[PDB]
């Protein structure tokens, strides 16, 4: 409350630590789905049924212009990738399990790094 504070966790290296997360994520072989934004001309339903697309060359441009203010709000919208690919595409699809296994590749990456 007022003046009275948690020990300051250091936050210094958050910003390219997040990069390199991201940076493991557009290389990994099954990333092709999520690389550019979904063509909302060519995909039809998908833009009235989803309401906040995200992909990752967006987070990218988001992360280098310092639109995230802190690391919870870059998981959200890393998370919102999978959230979206989930509502549109069967699990028993390439995007659907691409999806699923870019998920959890994130999540390790994310608590081995900021949860020891
Ligand atoms: C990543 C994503 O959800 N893209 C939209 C779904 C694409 C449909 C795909 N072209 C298909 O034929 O199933």
């Amino acid at each position: 409350s007022m003046s009275v504070k948690k020990p300051k966790r250091d936050d210094s290296k958050d910003l390219a630590l997040c990069s390199m997360i991201l940076t493991e994520m557009e290389t990994h072989e099954d990333a092709w789905p999520f690389l550019l934004p979904v063509n909302l001309k060519l995909v039809p339903g998908y833009k009235k049924v989803i309401k906040k697309p995200m992909d990752f060359s967006t987070i990218r441009e988001k992360l280098s212009s310092g639109q995230y203010p802190n690391l919870e709000t870059f998981a959200l919208d890393v998370r919102l990738v999978f959230d979206n690919c989930e509502t549109f595409n069967e699990d028993d699809s390439d995007i659907g399990r691409a999806g699923h296994n870019m998920r959890k590749y994130f999540e390790k990456k994310w608590t081995d790094t900021f949860k020891v």
